[PDB]
């Protein structure tokens, strides 16, 4: 028995085993677009991706992750509000059994059908254990997905989650370019908040890219055919595997546009 996306064991019981489930700064948050302030001081994201090297993908339950190899600074993210040098170090997604919802975070109380999501950890730290107990320890890219046109750069993704089908499989991913799963615009909104998933730890700078991709409703559909279970027991589809917003309180959203 543990925590899950489940009506016994939902995000609305996480915090019976973990606290700080009702701390501060949680994510995710409904952007308000009009409260937002533009930040003149904000500089523009610098994604170096150039050389990612990409490992593996695994299901581990709760989503499906991209490992990528970040024992050197090989795929980094600079700029923005951030302050140092953070290595990618996985990537995964959210969403939902419809595409009316999905997303963690909300534009506007907006749901998309998905959310991508790059985590990066703060250099500085030596390794992303030690970064996740610091207050500036990670800094997650989110992207938002809607239903429309197909996108080529995600279908090496999708053509692989049959051989990662239930929970503890993994595969060879290699030579996978994060690049291809970017919008034409790099303009966003910032917040101090944490991470989506149990233990749920405060130590993320979020930065929420303006522009959405679209993906084709057959790509979202093989999401959908993803196993919360492991192999020889009853199956359960990873579906709705989101986060509902959580209360703002002392902080402020700030967006690198006008
Ligand atoms: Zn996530």
């Amino acid at each position: 028995h543990h925590w899950g996306y489940g009506k016994h064991n939902g995000p609305e019981h996480w915090h019976k085993d973990f606290p700080i489930a009702k701390g501060e700064r949680q994510s995710p948050v409904d952007i308000d677009t009009h409260t937002a302030k533009y930040d003149p001081s904000l500089k523009p994201l610098s994604v170096s991706y150039d050389q990612a090297t990409s490992l593996r993908i695994l299901n581990h339950g709760h989503a499906f992750n991209v490992e990528f190899d970040d024992s050197q600074d090989k795929a980094v993210l600079k700029g923005g509000p951030l302050d140092g040098t953070y290595r990618l170090i996985q990537f995964h997604f959210h969403w939902g059994s419809l595409d009316g919802q999905g997303s963690e975070h909300t534009v506007d109380k907006k749901k998309y059908a998905a959310e991508l999501h790059l985590v990066h950890w703060n250099t500085k730290y030596g390794d992303f254990g030690k970064a996740v107990q610091q207050p500036d320890g990670l800094a997650v890219l989110g992207i938002f997905l809607k239903v429309g046109s197909a996108k080529p750069g995600l279908q090496k993704v999708v053509d692989v989650l049959d051989s990662i089908k239930t929970k503890g499989k993994s595969a060879d991913f290699t030579n996978f370019d994060p690049r291809g799963l970017l919008p034409e615009s790099l303009d966003y909104w910032t917040y101090p908040g944490s991470l989506t998933t149990p233990p749920l730890l405060e130590c993320v700078t979020w930065i929420v890219l303006k522009e959405p991709i679209s993906v084709s409703s057959e790509q979202v559909l093989k999401f959908r055919k993803l196993n919360f279970n492991g192999e020889g027991e009853p199956e359960e589809l990873m579906v709705d595997n989101w986060r509902p917003a959580q209360p703002l309180k002392n902080r402020q959203i700030k967006a690198s546009f006008k």
